[PDB]
């Protein structure tokens, strides 16, 4: 019995690891993850410059959940890029995700034609639940302008790269998302960011500062949502383009339901700013205890075979 | 301490309800809230002609809430009308909400030329997560389609009107859906229907039989959502608009963050569907005991009044 | 024949230490510092959180000296901060420098409110040549802020506080900003920073890449500039703010102007950059040989003592 | 290969001159300059009535440059005017530079009322980076008294006019100085005057009598801020705008360096005062020698090319 994976030509260990923006500010939080028993990282979304995010308190946990509005904090792309680089040298190095986005589409592009020369050969992520310009939702969100960056992003973009995605709720924004990401040479989407501006109250007081307290959701509240996602793309995009599940995954039971769904790569968010690290240990072995019990050695054995009723 | 409220010119003893489609298909489970401690009823959402609705099993419950794909069976839409029509007469009548929509827009402008033509007097709830022509989403995910659809509405509809809304959660959305919106004399708006196109696995098999598992999210998944919604329109309608609050509301608690949202009334879906009508004396109290605490005699006393952080 | 020297209540073995961003990135630079025949050192300038700067290359010499534009890169407050609090534990411990600047105003205040609730007792240098709104100049150059800042700074900072100082370059600029200074009890100021936003040319292109190629000048381009800062201060700040001399530092003699001119500590920056720790031996003989021929046995016997001519 | 350009509508055979203030006190001097094989000359900076100037000494060199308290010694307005204009009716005649301002902003709209009213029709420079009233800095760094004087100005005055103009350390005084000049019918703007208010010290004594020692820098200390006063206002200037450089230059490679930022004109102050006229000669053959290097024949081929990293 294996959990070993693979994303485009890439192996892993594991298929768990943190979901980007959490556990992954600095060098030594992601080496702590590398040294977990997390299949991989993925960045902090690095900015062309650093930046300090949004005001404090910028998340909070519920029962159920997280809200956060951090405001895209970052070291910079170079920091991440530099860090990411420089791992590939090493020996036993696992694979990584080097997570970015700009402020604009220019900014965007001006980050990656930086990846693009540089010497990093490694998976990239690009985060499309992105800022647009003004009267235009997050840029996912708006499938002309995605359409239109990803179309110049592969014009001279040849490094492994998907995308990040916000979660939809109608089957015909599925079918309009999937008809533009066919396009293209994508090597995976990772289904979900955060469910965007939920409110969270405690007393009668919003929890966090920025945004008038609104902020995107994570944990048990965004499951049946990133199953829906992960399952709906699974069904859409051609197999060349695979799907990284996120969202909701706080067991083994979780992920396994996932990789149901069509994950090759299963991502913890707010479970694992609740938790740390020691997570994946914990995770892997519920997932692996499943697996055992239904008789899978490896994902390729359930990984996207949910069943439908009757 | 009371929790009496209004929407437009109706006087209600108490501000808690069913949500649209739950405990209201028939006569007799409207009389059994017209008689439990609920302010109102909303009819189930009547078609031009009944309708058997998807195959079964087309509802589940869950730890955290429920998911469904009902595909709007009910008795008809003269039905609903007549009924509601009858109850006008008696003596110690309550106010209630005629939940109503078409297939197609067409249906939907015979249907509402109808209640204009009937005797009916009271409020009215358009359903606008509606069938779309193929190659569009539900009708409020189309702002153009939303805006065509209730101009021609109010060139003939007088009767007072609101409408349901399904969430949504980009701040762009807001704005756009509230210009729209805020053109109409509209009575209230409704937040939210159900999160759509979620995903529950029992085992490895989806729990409901239609639509290959997806349906609509309710429950506690869907608050910090819900809470959002109430809140971003309150902040962008033109006061004469009141806002109904639907969503993940299963303690007086709950209701209590939707009128700090700004709700003037609040709905019960899967809560009421789980625990049927005596929910409502329990959330009353609950919310009451709320209210004594705090210090607050009327929902005037903290609707709307939710404050942002230091 | 000695270069001792004081700074408000604190002893110094000799007059001469490294300026605020050069060799002081890491404690391992400190300490090379406080091991060589410098009389102190000063942190890199720390921010509340850590900054990686501007992109490659910031730095670049010159026969005549340096251009940078660094964007403040450093370890971050906290860092430097611990470490100087920590060697005040230690005997034989010199009398260091604690750099800082907010990227904003507010941000200013909060470092400065967490030096003033640490345990460091030492003295501060504030970075007046930080961001400012936009639309105005670096804050030093911008006296109505300068003044406020230093007004808030005061009714809550309790530590020995000098400011670090770009140059002015005009008399009243001179007047007025002593004015300022004059009012608040500075330990002393330190001048100068470098000659903001000069322009450096290899060939035909610029030689740093942040900024289209402007950057702060240092070296022999800058000493005229530094002395007379230094000297204009001198004469019109009351004694019990001190003057530390920057600027264009490479020789005994160059110290000894600085010193002649009215400072009680002299720093280098480019020349230490290029030359490293080994540069303070070299330059402390230099400028004691200068002193023994002159007869001079301590700074007293000749700081400030410029001569006009006849 | 050809160092000709332009300002305004005038020409000149050369881009190398001198800076206001050095070698040109006298008719003399002026002369000396215009045999020479600068491409033009700018006047002693002059004033309403002759000056005497500082008490000596009131410049000094050293192994980087020049510090100097000057005072505007000159021999009056009315001597420099006479004789420019007066150079315009010889043929084969070159295009110069009246250097001028007042001690107070009164005086220097006599000044140029003066030149508006006489037959001078060619270039004059007025100097904006000297002092006028207290509690205030020189002209120059007081933004609303310059805006006002280069208002009153262009009610009256027609002929071709730049300012000189000292140097700016900040991105937002380059901003709020463009956005000033931009308004008005400026021919060209000349950057940079010395770097203000600097100190030199021999032993333990200022080497210059006047202001406590305290003066005007120049010299190789002053190139990279010459420099990049040039581009910032190469790239901030409507272009009917052009820009003389002065600061810094001494080899042919500086003036290229100036012409590269976008400077039509180089200017040379301190190395001047230090070589003689002689050093245009050898200056023109060095930036020809770059030139042709490069295969550039004219300014045009790399004037305000200065390329990004
Ligand atoms: C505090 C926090 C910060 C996050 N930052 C980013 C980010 O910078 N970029 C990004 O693409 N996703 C970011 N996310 C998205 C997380 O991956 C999100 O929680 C995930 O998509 C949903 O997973 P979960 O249910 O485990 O929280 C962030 C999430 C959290 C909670
Ligand atoms: C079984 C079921 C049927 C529903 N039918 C309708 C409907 O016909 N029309 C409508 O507008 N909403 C309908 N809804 C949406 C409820 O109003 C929905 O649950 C509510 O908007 C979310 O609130 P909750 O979290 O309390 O369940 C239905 C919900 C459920 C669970
Ligand atoms: C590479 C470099 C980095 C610097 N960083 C800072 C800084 O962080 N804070 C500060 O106040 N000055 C900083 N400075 C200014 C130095 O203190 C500057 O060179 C000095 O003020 C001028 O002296 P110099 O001629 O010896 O170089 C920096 C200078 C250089 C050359
Ligand atoms: C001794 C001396 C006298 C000067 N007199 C004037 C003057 O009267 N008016 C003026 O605008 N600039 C005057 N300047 C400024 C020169 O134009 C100045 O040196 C030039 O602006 C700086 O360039 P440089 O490095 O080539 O010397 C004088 C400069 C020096 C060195």
């Amino acid at each position: 019995v294996s959990t070993h994976t693979t994303i485009g030509s890439f192996d892993f260990d594991n298929c768990l690891m943190n979901a980007a923006g959490v556990y992954c500010m600095t060098r030594e939080e992601l080496a702590a993850i590398d040294h977990s028993e997390a299949g991989s990282f993925v960045t902090k979304t690095g900015t062309l410059e650093e930046r300090a995010g949004n005001p404090q308190p910028r998340y909070a946990d519920t029962k159920l959940g997280s809200i956060n509005s951090m405001g895209l904090p970052n070291l910079g792309i170079n920091y991440y890029l530099d860090y990411v680089t420089e791992l590939q040298k090493q020996p036993d190095s696992k694979n990584h995700f080097l997570s970015l986005v700009g402020m604009s589409p220019e900014e965007t592009h001006t980050i990656l034609k930086m990846v693009e020369a540089s010497k990093y050969q490694g998976l990239v992520e690009l985060n499309l639940s992105c800022p647009n310009v003004p009267g235009k939702p997050q840029i996912a969100y708006d499938f002309e302008t995605t359409d239109q960056i990803l179309s110049e992003v592969f014009t001279y973009f040849t490094k492994p790269l998907g995308i990040k995605l916000p979660p939809y709720f109608d089957i015909v924004h599925f079918d309009q998302a999937a008809a533009i990401f066919n396009k293209y040479p994508l090597t995976f989407v990772n289904c979900i960011n955060s469910i965007g501006n939920g409110l969270v109250i405690e007393d009668e007081t919003v929890v966090i500062k920025p945004k008038n307290g609104f902020g995107g959701i994570g944990g048990d509240y965004v499951k049946p949502t990133a199953l829906a996602n992960v399952h709906a793309f699974y069904k859409r995009l051609n197999p060349s383009i695979q799907i990284i599940g996120t969202g909701g995954v706080k067991t083994g039971r979780d992920a396994f339901e996932h990789i149901l769904c069509g994950a090759s790569m299963v991502q913890i968010g707010t479970a694992l700013h609740q938790e740390g690290p020691q997570i994946f240990k914990r995770i892997t072995k519920e997932l692996k205890a499943i697996m055992t019990e239904k008789g899978y050695e490896t994902l390729e054995d359930f990984r996207g075979k949910l069943n439908a009723m009757a």
